[PDB]
């Protein structure tokens, strides 16, 4: 299948930055920087760029793309922009994006179109509240959208000693190859893992190996884009992953540790098909979902702002998504008999202990050990560092 | 196909005797102007009130999945109480009533939380209490319940309109009495003006263009839920007949039905579902105007959704293969032609636009719209209920 990246070829490029140099400039944010490589790696094959209206309504009322096909595509991908440069940008079909002082991106045949911001907050996450930091984000931004062609200059790195694990799709395939892999099995994730995210990825590897697979590999794809205040930042996360590898809890020889590069919405059952359809793309074709996927509490109400089923039965029902089988799992919890996770049995419920973020987190913050069984010990190290580095 | 939910008259004698002994649930008039929608096939190829599953392929894909693609775009579904949750939940089967009467029997039933913030938020792109439907999913129940719906009887309201309340296939035979090789629908909540009427006249001319000898009109006005100041259902029955005594609409090519299904008022989500139900009915050829299905921002006062997106949603959704879509843009009052024509930007001063609220302040004063605007009998009805107010 096809991959679609935005770079300017390698002889145009010279070119192409002395007309950048020309050009009006539009400043954008570091989130917006973050969909500029999103787009520029071919994340959201087919776009052309940040999406016209057209794209928007598609994707706001269907989850899909429609006129080369239906591919799965359900959140919004969009520049806004201020009515001040809306205004300065009248009339000007092609102009470039700067951040932080650089020229990122040339955006061509722009078209702009109104930002209904209350509605595309309604129909992406099912809520206005303006406490979710996201739609926060949403609501402080500009009253226009800007569609267009997106010519991206170079890949966007962030010289933060990560840019080596923020591979391309078209590198994850490749690397694929290289493994000899004949199944790619993804796990989006977001936070550190603990040994119920594992059990997930094991019995997906036994599962695949069971259908006669020979070389499954696992995709661990730790999102790396904007996440909310309080969690745990990615470098934290990447050491305790790297920890997790090296206790031998997932096998590094059969495993591609990469930084997926999307910024997290946490709009669980509508994010959850961006988080499959993007790693469809970078060549996964089996897509590991577990309970609330992309999830987090109602910030008013405190309860779940997602049914926490929701996300596996929308995307094992998604359209879109053919080039992918999606495996969905049920709640992992703390066997205590077996002392061990395991997969939740409402018929058995004395035996569970269910994990709780809050309390793992007030663990990690004295630096208790959680029950044996877990986590990995010197995964749980890399926790319990990362909250003294806090004080 | 059309899939009604009616209890075949053979097995009537038993079912009947079964629902009188089975626990009984009672539905609001909402609910039951639902009932009707289901049972009719409006919703085909739905078995009943929607389970999740069907509640969650229609909230994220605007489409029904299971048997095929078809679009499917609001849900309809039974709201239930935490105390008629409880007391219902250890029962695979129960009746639905209502004004003291068994309409129905639910089985197999499946109780799933109502989320009413997402469910509010995914349908109109907003939770705003004001808005009057938005508030009745509120006040609903915290509970939704879906099954199979085994529907007693039609759904008749006795109130001397029932004769327009045709199902789908009645529609198909009354289309087949008519010889139609092309049936175009034209939903409608409001009263006909002549903006109205341009847009089904000229319709009709371009099927005959493309060769239909015998094109049919659906003027079909919606009669379930409307909010409070809307014009009630009687009183645009006799204006629509009106337009017709007039000939501004043809009578021997049109057919005048009832659309039973409540009204959202959900813009681009809605008229998809306004769509569909009609394309169930046979029509081939669907209107579609400037802002369908769409109200005023209660809060804000703007338009609650931007009046371009209906007919372009509309013209691209998915799973309405056998309907032709046909989209116009604003229908406005040319003083110098004196007649209804489609707005023209570059000519914008030649254009008087003729809101609910100035035909409000015309009947007031004892006062006519300019020549063109309205078939003057039909106008003479809306004195008639403007008067009615006191
Ligand atoms: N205890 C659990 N049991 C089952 N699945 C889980 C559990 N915790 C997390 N998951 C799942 O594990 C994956 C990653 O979870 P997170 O990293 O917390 O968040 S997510 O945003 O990426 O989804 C998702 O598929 C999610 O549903
Ligand atoms: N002035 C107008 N010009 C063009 N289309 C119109 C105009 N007014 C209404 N419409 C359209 O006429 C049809 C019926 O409109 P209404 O009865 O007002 O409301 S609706 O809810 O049924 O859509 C819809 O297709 C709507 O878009
Ligand atoms: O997820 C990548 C990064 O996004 C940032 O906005 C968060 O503040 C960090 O905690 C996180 O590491
Ligand atoms: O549309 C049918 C009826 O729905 C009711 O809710 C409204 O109050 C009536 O005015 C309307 O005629
Ligand atoms: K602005
Ligand atoms: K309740």
């Amino acid at each position: 299948s096809d991959i679609h990246e935005l770079f300017v070829p390698e002889n145009k490029l010279d070119h192409v930055r002395a007309e950048a140099e020309t050009l009006p400039s539009l400043s954008i944010t570091k989130l917006d920087l973050q969909w500029v490589q999103v787009l520029s790696e071919g994340w959201a094959t087919p776009l052309k760029g940040f999406m016209r209206e057209k794209e928007y309504l598609q994707v706001m009322h269907f989850d899909t793309l429609l006129d080369d096909g239906v591919i799965n595509m359900s959140i919004p991908i969009v520049l806004p922009v201020s009515a001040e440069d809306k205004t300065r940008l009248e009339g000007c079909s092609k102009f470039v994006l700067a951040h932080g002082g650089r020229r990122v991106a040339i955006l061509r045949d722009a078209e702009f179109y109104e930002h209904r911001k209350e509605e595309r907050c309604s129909r992406v996450w099912g809520t206005t509240c303006t406490k979710h930091p996201h739609i926060k984000m949403v609501m402080e931004s500009g009253d226009w959208l800007v569609g267009g062609d997106l010519q991206v200059l170079e890949k966007i790195r962030w010289n933060d000693g990560l840019d080596q694990y923020r591979l391309t799709p078209l590198e994850l395939k490749q690397k694929c190859k290289e493994m000899n892999a004949d199944a790619v099995f993804a796990f989006q994730l977001r936070n550190p893992v603990h040994n119920g995210h594992a059990l997930l990825m094991q019995d997906t590897r036994r599962r695949l190996l069971e259908r006669g697979y020979k070389h499954p590999v696992l995709l661990l794809h730790p999102l790396g884009g904007w996440t909310k205040d309080d969690d745990v930042p990615l470098d934290w996360r990447m050491k305790q992953h790297a920890a997790v590898l090296e206790e031998g809890v997932l096998d590094p020889k059969s495993t591609i540790v990469a930084i997926f590069p999307s910024p997290m919405l946490y709009a669980g059952p509508t994010e959850v098909q961006w988080h499959c359809r993007s790693r469809m793309i970078a060549g996964a074709n089996f897509y590991i979902v577990g309970r609330d996927p992309a999830g987090m509490p109602h910030p008013e109400t405190k309860k779940d702002l997602y049914e926490p089923t929701h996300g596996g039965k929308v995307l094992s029902m998604a359209p879109g998504l053919t080039s992918v089988e999606i495996i969905p799992f049920r709640v992992a919890a703390y066997n205590k008999a077996k002392k061990a996770m395991d997969f939740y049995d409402p018929a058995r419920h004395n035996e569970f202990d269910f994990i709780s973020g809050t309390r793992m987190r007030k663990l990690a913050r004295e630096g208790e050990n959680p029950p044996d069984g877990f986590m990995a010990p010197k995964a749980w190290k890399v926790l319990t560092d990362y909250y003294r580095s806090l004080e």
